[PDB]
């Protein structure tokens, strides 16, 4: 819809109107930091940092959140792996396959599920190094996730360590689940039932469940 | 097992060891407020304010919580009505009767159910006035419920307006259902008891057998 300019790359940020209330501060915060983060090659590329701000928030009832993008090949859409190559998304798809009974599929994407907004807490990383840009995104990450949590009924974070003390410092009343990361040891993600629990919590808040099968690609 | 003294009535508080971490602060907080509570006649009596601290917490997976004790005849055990007279507990027993298929009973008590700790958020009220002691118990109530929510998997609160307010600061799965005396039969259509067991099953915990609460 609308656009806003910033003094460093990617220069323009196009945003859906639901994000308006935070854009002014986003610009201030990004300008203060961008120079530091663009030194490094990144995942995703700078033109893709903010494409998830084109998504609406008012139709969203669940946020599924990872700490930062894939160390390589980040597309700007959290969790997205267009050629279905990344371990995280393969493990997620398996979980939902067992849950939904859908056995034959070629990919999975959170971004095409009604009511779900997939999110990366930090919006970039130094290529090949997870959590490398935490110190730069800090204030922005808090700002944007606070805004998301005013719309969604449930926040689902993936990674017990990654999200230990970040969720305590979010200052939001929103119902929160911190589950295992897909690559957690001893198959703990495979025994994790957060996808089911989400729908129970949504039902308790007088909201429709998420149909997790909508994420499949054929 | 152990005991602690306090400068106003009931003077001694006996507590199960699972409560040890909070007793020191409980004494500080109770001493700083007890004058205000004891001016009034109370439900329950002061000797019964803290008897629920004799219950263990480690074997508990569900906390069932009401806002404060019965306006009259509080026994110190939340929800307990020994002569099965109180509306709340009669409605709860009906709900579980329909759920479990147990049709003939004389009473119901949460306190004899494995895995359940029944709780009153405020530990007293001025006789006949619900919520009258909220302002006195405030800090203590928050302290004790926070401690309970470190052990239990699910917190079930009864009363939508009573428990609307966030101010607990705990990750625990929380359900805020209708109060048993809610209008238009809303408590009768409330399925929180079933939902609790689903949530528990999802957290790899055994369900609560709600039929254990019946008295014959
Ligand atoms: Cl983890
Ligand atoms: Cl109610």
């Amino acid at each position: 819809m609308n656009s806003v300019t910033v003094s460093h790359a990617p220069y323009t940020i196009t945003y859906h109107n639901d994000w308006e209330p935070v854009m002014s501060q986003l610009v201030e915060f990004y300008n203060e930091v961008a120079s530091w983060l663009l030194r490094d090659e990144t995942s995703p590329i700078p033109d893709k940092f903010f494409i998830q701000l084109k998504q609406p928030l008012r139709n969203k009832r669940v946020c599924v959140c990872g700490i930062d993008p894939y160390p390589k090949d980040g597309t700007g859409v959290p969790f997205e792996s267009p050629n279905f190559t990344k371990k995280s998304i393969k493990e997620i798809a398996s979980s939902i396959s067992r849950l939904t009974g859908v056995i034959d599929y070629k990919g999975y994407n959170f971004n095409i599920i009604d009511g779900v907004i997939p999110w990366n807490y930090y919006l970039s990383c130094k290529l090949g190094e997870t959590k490398s840009h935490a110190i730069y995104w800090d204030k922005i990450s808090k700002l944007l996730l606070q805004h998301i949590t005013k719309h969604v009924s449930v926040l689902y974070c993936l990674g017990k360590t990654d999200f230990s003390n970040i969720r305590a410092k979010l200052e939001s009343p929103v119902t929160t689940i911190v589950g295992y990361h897909p690559a957690a040891r001893d198959r703990q993600f495979e025994k994790d039932r957060s996808f089911e629990i989400i729908n129970v919590l949504l039902e308790l808040d007088n909201k429709a469940p998420i149909n997790w099968a909508q994420g499949f690609i054929y």
